[PDB]
């Protein structure tokens, strides 16, 4: 679907890992 004009991609790729990699850091928090 060209014409349209993506420039939002980054931020939300890095919202998905940083969710997953969040997720599994929320379990240590304890050094």
């Amino acid at each position: 679907a060209p014409g349209a004009l993506p420039t939002y991609w980054p931020w939300l790729c890095a919202a998905a890992q940083v969710a997953a990699l969040a997720a599994w850091l929320l379990g240590r928090r304890n050094l």
